């Protein structure tokens, strides 16, 4: 059994193993850290049963679940959220927030995620570059998220820097132990004050819902409160930014699709489908542990064994996706659902939002910056390390 999680076969390639296990050994067992085993799915069909069975929990106290860092087993002993929950509480919990992610809402937030990138585009272009490339990174991908998240859970907008740069610092592979930490708690305590302004005079923001909807009644104390809204900053943020600098990197090496993009801005949610399938960015999230014993495929994982159903491996299956490993923004989409956001109960509550930003950016950015121009050789991007999902860390840029 190898180790896992794997590595990354270069910075913007899949660990190199999926495919194999695709074609010889789908369902197989893999060495966790702590020498525990656990099951690695990785075809498209056995990754949407892992994801929907109700024979597998996400229950982190229930021996077998598969941890796959010593930070991990240790984080694993707090209270839960939603996040890590199952029927009933799963839903209990996330439907206290579901309300500004739903589809109609997102629709109606278009135009402030519109302006929102065009702001930073334009204080990006106010700066400019004749000095020299900018970090296309923190001069956009990160504020871009990070700004609308924010607003969106209520910090007010002068707060918007500082509280962008705290969080990144939180998963900078710069930093130390001690620095993540620290920016961390920061950010819990920051919001811990946020609530109890919210509890005081409630505004229109998620923490104020939350406040008004679950603290007051009682269904919820002030504590988790702060801990749901953290959940929604941190569970995704670092991985939009992520996105935004992928779907550049990707568009700089295949000039055409770019090409096709800048003369069609219309193309772009198709763009962001392609992206989302091929740069599976949060591919260690659908984890479980058998609650009894449950066949796939042709392996049987006995109660309290553990299960890694790989959505990246999923989305490079050549049964359902034609040529897997090409990156087309005119692909033909099969009926099958990529499985960029996940499966299931616990699919991404922000997957809409998500591809609303990424729509927005990549409709708007080269209409704005024609030229842009990646200002390093492509080979030499600086893609977060191999052995962590991909991404990039920072990009320099001409426009
Ligand atoms: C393009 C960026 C994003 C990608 C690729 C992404 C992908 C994912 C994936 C693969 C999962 C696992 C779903 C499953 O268990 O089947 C997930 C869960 C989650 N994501 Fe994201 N996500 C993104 C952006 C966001 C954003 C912007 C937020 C916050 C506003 C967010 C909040 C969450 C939460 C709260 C969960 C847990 C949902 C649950 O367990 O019920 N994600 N995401």
């Amino acid at each position: 059994a190898p180790s896992f999680p794997f590595s990354r076969a270069s910075g913007p390639e899949p660990p190199a193993e999926f495919a194999k296990l695709r074609a010889t050994n789908p369902v197989s067992q893999v060495k966790l850290f702590d020498g525990s085993l656990a099951w690695l799915v990785t075809k498209h069909k056995d990754v949407c049963f892992v994801a929907t069975s109700e024979k597998l929990s996400k229950v982190r106290t229930r021996q077998g679940f598969p941890e796959l860092s010593a930070s991990g087993k240790q984080a694993a002993k707090a209270k839960p959220t939603f996040v890590d929950m199952d029927p009933p509480e799963h839903m209990h919990q996330r439907s206290m927030v579901e309300p500004t992610f739903t589809p109609e809402a997102v629709k109606n937030l278009q135009p402030y995620i519109q302006r929102t990138v065009d702001d930073l585009l334009e204080q990006m272009k106010q700066k400019g570059c004749a000095n020299g490339p900018v970090d296309l990174v923190k001069e956009f991908a990160l504020p871009v998220p990070s700004y609308i998240i924010y607003t969106l859970l209520g910090v007010p907008f002068n707060d918007l820097e500082y509280l962008t740069q705290q969080n990144a610092i939180r998963t900078n592979g710069s930093s130390t132990a001690r620095e993540a930490s620290a920016a961390n708690q920061e950010l819990l305590d920051y919001l811990a004050i946020l609530v109890e302004q919210r509890l005081v005079e409630p505004k229109d923001d998620i923490i104020s819902k939350l406040c008004t909807e679950q603290v007051k009644p009682g269904n919820i104390d002030k504590s988790d409160a702060v801990q749901i809204a953290f959940l929604l900053l941190v569970a995704g943020n670092a991985t939009m930014v992520n996105m935004i600098a992928l779907g550049v990197a990707t568009l700089a090496q295949h000039p055409d699709q770019l090409a096709q993009l800048k003369a069609n801005p219309s193309l772009a949610p198709q763009f962001v489908e392609e992206l989302c399938r091929y740069h599976t960015a949060v591919a260690l999230a659908i984890k479980r542990t058998a609650k009894e014993d449950v066949m796939i495929g042709d392996k049987l994982v006995r109660a309290n064994e553990g299960i890694i159903a790989s959505n990246q491996s999923a989305n490079r299956d050549e049964e359902v996706f034609e040529n897997p490993d090409e990156f087309n923004m005119n692909r033909k989409w099969p009926p099958q659902d990529p499985l960029g956001f996940g499966f299931g109960d616990h699919r991404c509550i922000a997957e809409h939002l998500a591809k609303a930003e990424l729509t927005t950016v990549f409709s708007t950015l080269y209409q704005k910056f024609p030229d842009l121009k990646v200002a390093v050789p492509l080979g030499k991007i600086n893609y977060t390390p191999l052995n962590r999902d991909v991404g990039i860390v920072d990009l320099p840029v001409i426009f």
